[PDB]
């Protein structure tokens, strides 16, 4: 129900099905130029599917694996998984990225999965709907954690993406903070969400209606600081002005947040 493969190998895969590309969180980008290029390459990847039994000797490639990577590459729902980590200590940092997609029409499989981490990139067929499988996926990325414990506490949205504009620019964190205006029982947690090591998923959702792709304008992260893990939910207030909430990052929680998340759009998700 799992396969996994090479950047290369999988965009091999994806021109056999006429993608022009993969979805742009994966970052899975052509890795040619030129016709001389591509020759190397399809007779690099041609040897190493056929290699791996993927690729038959008629020259087909595993109907059952095409077609995940179909649903990847032609989504009508789907979750967008950018995991951001503190730099390995070599200057470097490695891609980690994935995207939970379901397709419909018709109604083995609900959902694919497609988690990439440096140069390989993972296909795993699973029923999507179950909050008990999905979250968990969520969290490979992450380091394991416990949700923090705190209470529940709310910023505009906008002052929220600010602050990060201004602490990435070089304004002090003291400064950012005050900027801020929580609470002080707030502070010891935002202050861990905003600084030091900085490692997070960020999920952005989105559905293609008709022809028209849509995705929301707003995502949640699942933070894992000192304390804990801390959920940050956007929610848009009885004015329209958007908040973002703070909260433990219970399985729980992050699954509510992530139906609540995808309730915005016209039709995605569930």
């Amino acid at each position: 129900n799992a396969v996994e493969l090479t950047v290369d190998n999988a965009w091999f895969i994806a021109e056999t099905i006429g993608a022009g590309t993969f979805p742009w969180v994966l970052a899975i980008t052509m890795p040619y130029s030129d016709a001389a290029q591509r020759g190397a390459f399809v007779d690099r990847q041609r040897d190493e599917l056929t290699r791996m039994g993927l690729l038959s000797p008629q020259g087909v490639i595993n109907p059952a694996v095409a077609d995940w990577i179909k649903v990847v590459c032609f989504p009508d729902r789907w979750l967008d998984l950018r995991y951001v980590g503190p730099a390995s200590a070599d200057g470097a940092c490695e891609l980690l990225r994935g995207i939970v997609a379901l397709r419909t029409g018709t109604g083995t499989g609900n959902g694919v999965v497609a988690l990439r981490n440096a140069q390989l990139v993972t296909f795993t067929a699973m029923d999507i709907d179950d909050p008990r499988a999905l979250v968990p996926i969520l969290g490979v990325g992450l380091a394991h954690r416990p949700p923090a414990r705190f209470d529940e506490f709310s910023l505009p949205t906008r002052v929220g993406a600010r602050a990060d504009e201004r602490l990435r620019s070089g304004v002090p964190l003291g400064e950012v903070v005050d900027y801020l205006g929580i609470p002080a029982s707030a502070r010891p947690v935002v202050e861990s969400v905003f600084s030091g090591p900085r490692s997070y998923v960020e999920i952005v959702a989105g559905c293609n209606r008709d022809g028209r792709h849509t995705t929301t304008e707003v995502g949640l992260s699942i933070v894992d600081t000192s304390a804990g893990r801390v959920l940050v939910s956007p929610s848009r207030a009885f004015d329209g002005e958007w908040v973002s909430t703070f909260s433990p990052g219970t399985p729980f929680a992050i699954a509510v947040a992530i139906q609540t998340l995808t309730a915005c759009l016209p039709d995605g998700q569930w």
